[PDB]
């Protein structure tokens, strides 16, 4: 029926240097005196310390050019490892479908969308004095650099789904599907079957909607045939997709996403790794100060909201369409 | 040392 995958190792991206740059303070303002004119008509005057505000500034040029290095460095890593969702349709092809192993910084990380990633490189001046006063040109300049080079620019984030253990997003009736669908698609390209898998609850499953998780191998048990697909997670019970899961849920990773806003959600856990989704009708409005883990997300023409007390969170949405997924699915389900 | 210069360290 299908064919054979091996293992081949991943390759490399060309890796952060995840360091500490550190960037020497402005100078202290030094107090020119006025020139007293009896010795400026004859022909530590403006001429040297404009010659040290010169050199500062080319000093700062260079350390611009250090930061923009790693900012570059660091998109590229994150270009390498969340492409754009067109990308991922030939990749399960090639050598590079089944890639993120546990070991690798980048595992159960999803892509939700393009937004400022913060530039995890540290940008810290050695301001040791007690509030002298600086040099009016060089410290703003310095304080013009580190507010807009210590945002990377629109970058592919990560929605890491390894400590979340639920996604319960809320907006519209298809649009969240959307984003549900791509980030679950970026799941399935580049994990192996064996280690996540990923189950649905759904009421009108096998309709041209969520009916594309038919051809999943993620979607499977082993050792039951069930006729044609092995154990089709894809049902429209949530309790019956427990017990479908009881022996499966008790390590292989889980992606149990519900369709339902109603019919018990969250009937699963409240579990110790197994990671569920969900798609809610309406918002909470007073929220006990949301934890870490379990956010809530509003889906919008194209943004990611979370709640935070509106902290947009991703600026350009990745939303799959119904058939695209199809398309990964059915290219996915050659190989095992 | 002009007086200038110890008017502007007084201010």
């Amino acid at each position: 029926s299908r064919l054979i995958f091996e293992h081949q190792r991943r390759l490399t991206p060309p890796t952060t240097r995840k360091g500490t740059i550190t960037i020497e303070p402005p100078p202290q303002l030094p107090r020119v005196v006025p020139p007293s004119l009896l010795r400026r008509v004859l022909p530590m005057r403006t001429e040297e310390v404009d010659a040290e505000r010169a050199d500062y500034l080319r000093y700062l040029s260079v350390v611009r050019d250090n930061v923009r290095a790693h900012a570059a460095e660091q998109r590229a890593a994150l270009e390498w490892s969340h492409p754009e969702p067109e990308v991922l349709a030939t990749i399960p092809g090639t050598r590079r479908q089944w890639e993120r192993d546990p070991r690798d910084r980048d595992f159960l990380v999803l892509r939700a969308g393009r937004h400022d990633v913060p530039l995890d490189a540290a940008l810290k001046v050695k301001d040791t004095a007690d509030e002298i006063d600086l040099e009016p040109v060089a410290h703003s300049a310095l304080r013009g650099l580190l507010d807009v080079q210590r945002t990377v620019r629109d970058a592919p984030t990560g929605l890491d789904v390894a400590k979340l253990a639920r996604i319960t997003v809320i907006g519209e009736a298809d649009e969240a599907r959307a984003a549900i669908r791509a980030w679950i698609a970026q799941a399935v390209t580049w994990h192996d079957p064996t280690m996540l898998g990923v189950a649905l609850a759904a009421p009108d499953l096998e309709s041209g909607d969520w009916s594309w998780l038919k051809w999943l191998p993620h979607v499977d048990v082993p050792n039951e045939a069930d006729g044609v697909g092995p154990a089709r997670y894809l049902t429209t019970s949530t309790a019956e997709l427990r017990e479908r899961l009881a022996p499966a849920l008790a390590l292989k990773h889980l992606l149990v996403v519900l369709d339902d806003p109603d019919a018990d959600p969250d009937d699963i856990a409240r579990l110790t790794g197994v990671t569920v989704i969900h798609r809610t009708t309406e918002l909470p409005n007073r929220e006990q100060y949301p934890d870490p883990e379990r956010p809530i997300l509003r889906v919008a023409d194209g943004r990611i909201e979370r709640w935070q007390v509106w902290q947009p969170c991703v600026d350009v949405a990745d939303a799959m369409s119904a058939a695209e997924a199809a398309h990964i699915a059915r290219r996915l389900s050659r190989w095992d």
